[PDB]
């Protein structure tokens, strides 16, 4: 409350663990869906069922531009990736696969880089 704080955790090397993180998700094998924004005239039904597209590059602009305020908002947009691609894709699919397993790769990081 006013003039009563919790010990002040130390963020100032935050940004540059996101950026590594999101490099390591960049440059795994499963990341292919997600690299790039979906196309949104070439993919039928993707702009009206997926109200928040995201995916890695966006993600990449906009940590690079200080457009997350906090590690929170930059896990909400990374996990916002794996989401969409459970609504829009079976579990049973490559690409379906591809984000179960890339979710459990970026949580586990996420632990182990803050937790």
């Amino acid at each position: 409350s006013m003039s009563v704080k919790k010990p002040k955790r130390d963020d100032s090397k935050d940004l540059a663990l996101c950026s590594m993180i999101l490099t390591e998700m960049e440059t795994h094998e499963d990341a292919w869906p997600f690299l790039l924004p979906v196309n949104l005239k070439l993919v039928p039904g993707y702009k009206k069922v997926i109200k928040k597209p995201m995916d890695f590059s966006t993600i990449r602009e906009k940590l690079s531009s200080g457009q997350y305020p906090n590690l929170e908002t930059f896990a909400l947009d990374v996990r916002l990736v794996f989401d969409n691609c459970e609504t829009f894709n079976e579990d049973d699919s490559d690409i379906g696969r591809a984000g179960h397993n890339m979710r459990k790769y970026f949580e586990k990081k996420w632990t182990d880089t803050f937790k």
